[PDB]
């Protein structure tokens, strides 16, 4: 599924991401934009042989099982395929664990490089939330 901007903002808010670990909703919508272009089906292989999955490009090195990342963990206790669903529940719940782990939203390279320190409220402006 390719979300609209306000459609995703609404889904993220409903699942409790808005101000989660003090990150305003615009930070999460901005991260999703530059990680996946709001596409739940997005995948990207990493140099180390891990893969990033879903609208927030969550990595199989630590967070989910894909059966093809030897030595890796599955800290969200999910198949990586759960992160590719039209339903964002699994991505939101796993993101909550990631952003809780000490490094906040710096876990998302696109957030650090393209969202952090920018006008992230722009990503929810006009949305009826
Ligand atoms: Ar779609
Ligand atoms: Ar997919
Ligand atoms: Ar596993
Ligand atoms: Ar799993
Ligand atoms: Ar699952
Ligand atoms: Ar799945
Ligand atoms: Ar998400
Ligand atoms: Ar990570
Ligand atoms: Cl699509
Ligand atoms: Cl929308
Ligand atoms: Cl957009
Ligand atoms: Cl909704
Ligand atoms: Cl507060
Ligand atoms: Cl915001
Ligand atoms: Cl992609
Ligand atoms: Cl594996
Ligand atoms: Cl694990
Ligand atoms: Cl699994
Ligand atoms: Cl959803
Ligand atoms: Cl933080
Ligand atoms: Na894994």
């Amino acid at each position: 599924k390719v979300f609209g901007r306000c459609e995703l903002a609404a889904a993220m808010k409903r699942h409790g991401l808005d101000n989660y670990r003090g990150y305003s909703l615009g930070n999460w919508v901005c991260a999703a934009k530059f990680e996946s272009n709001f596409n739940t089906q997005a995948t990207n292989r990493n140099t180390d042989g891990s893969t990033d999955y879903g609208i927030l490009q969550i990595n199989s090195r630590w967070w989910c099982n894909d059966g093809r990342t030897p030595g890796s963990r599955n800290l969200c206790n999910i198949p990586c395929s759960a992160l590719l669903s039209s339903d964002i529940t699994a991505s939101v719940n796993c993101a909550k664990k990631i952003v809780s782990d000490g490094n906040g939203m710096n876990a998302w390279v696109a957030w650090r490089n393209r969202c952090k320190g920018t006008d992230v409220q722009a990503w929810i402006r006009g949305c009826r939330l």
